[PDB]
């Protein structure tokens, strides 16, 4: 629900062993939901005003994912916040500057590391 479109991360397709590892070693875990065609990287950020999710999805190209050699497209980023228990969102959203902040950082170094 916040886009982050100036990462260069889609530029190139990269094999998956690459993301997934420069992903898990910046801190984002990957999401429960099993798929031969789409990887989902989170980065959890728990601040005063809630906890959200800074979210890096990859998806198969050739060859299924996770097989470490497999192409990915990486996808643009997405930070979202967590309407803990039932999603139902009273005051709307806005994101604090530290929790965007804290993305930006994240996702250059991610877009560097992986490079």
């Amino acid at each position: 629900s916040l886009k982050f479109p100036d990462t260069g991360l889609e530029e190139k397709e990269v094999a998956f062993s690459i993301v997934n590892h420069a992903a898990k070693s910046l801190g984002f875990i990957h999401v429960d939901q099993w798929d031969y065609e789409r990887v989902m990287f989170d980065y959890k950020i728990v601040h005063h005003e809630g906890t959200f999710y800074l979210r890096v999805p990859a998806y198969a190209v050739k060859g299924e994912i996770p097989r470490p050699s497999t192409i990915v497209q990486i996808m643009t980023p997405i930070l979202g916040k967590y309407y803990y228990p039932h999603g139902v969102e009273y005051e709307g959203e806005t994101f604090p500057q530290a929790v965007i902040d804290k993305c930006n950082n994240k996702l250059a170094l991610l877009a560097k590391t992986i490079k």
